[PDB]
């Protein structure tokens, strides 16, 4: 009889055929072998489902009225305290939450649409915490405050540093403690093309583009500083950004 829904999050819902004699819908899921439950107004796969893990933790499916998206939250075992939150948003993209003993995030893992991550760990009570984000090929490392999160590389005295702030605004710079102006490297960023701009000895060498697909290209200026030449090349390992830096 029942009607098995799809759902974001890589989970099914069987919803009842016909309603009770209150209107509603009887719903039953399978999460990793745990049984949950509920009944829902709607329908379509819709509404709220419990159950418990085997060490009696509370366990909630909750999926929002129109299928979009679908959140698993794990409590303590009378229902008080998040001890997890995962939502998976209509994009496919989803957040990860892992909360301390007063329902506080201690860590955050986002997963874009396009697999790659943005890592928050050891986050304490002020928002500020160890940041990783997870590319194709490589990851890049740094901190969280509650203004920004800085990811920076290392080659000889560059540092670059690619911004994201608290609403999500990319932005990269790089400062070169070099000493010699023959070899110092500097750069403009231009958020139009969210392209950094390296220059050495008063000519543009190089564009690195942080590009929408969260992947990172260089290409090189011709010796005359003003056109590029050749084609862009994108990033395989981080090994490759520190050359970009050299």
């Amino acid at each position: 009889n029942s009607v098995s829904v799809d759902l974001p999050g890589s989970m099914k819902v069987l919803v009842s055929k016909s309603s009770n004699a209150d209107g509603k819908y009887d719903l039953i899921a399978t999460v990793d072998a745990l049984e949950l439950s509920g009944t829902s107004d709607k329908n379509n796969g819709s509404g709220v489902l419990e159950g418990v893990k085997a060490d009696a933790s509370k366990v909630k499916l909750t999926i929002s009225d129109d299928l979009g998206q679908t959140t698993l939250e794990v409590f303590k075992s009378d229902g008080s305290t998040l001890v997890s939150k995962y939502v998976t948003s209509k994009d496919k993209s989803s957040t990860y939450e892992k909360f301390n003993e007063k329902g506080e995030v201690s860590e955050k893992y986002i997963t874009r649409a396009d697999g790659t991550r943005l890592e928050y760990t050891g986050i304490k009570s002020d928002g500020s915490g160890k940041a990783k984000e997870v590319l194709k090929g490589y990851v890049l490392e740094g901190t969280l405050t509650a203004e920004k999160t800085t990811l920076v590389v290392k080659e000889g005295t560059v540092t670059l540093s690619k911004n994201i702030s608290k609403s999500g605004e990319v932005s990269v710079e790089l400062n070169d403690t070099d000493s010699s102006a023959a070899t110092k490297k500097t750069a403009a960023w231009n958020s139009g093309t969210s392209t950094l701009t390296i220059t050495v000895n008063s000519k543009k060498t190089k564009d690195l583009v942080f590009t929408s697909s969260n992947t990172i290209t260089v290409q090189q200026y011709d010796s005359n500083g003003t056109s590029l030449e050749g084609s862009a090349v994108e990033i395989t390992k981080l090994d490759e950004i520190k050359n970009a830096l050299k």
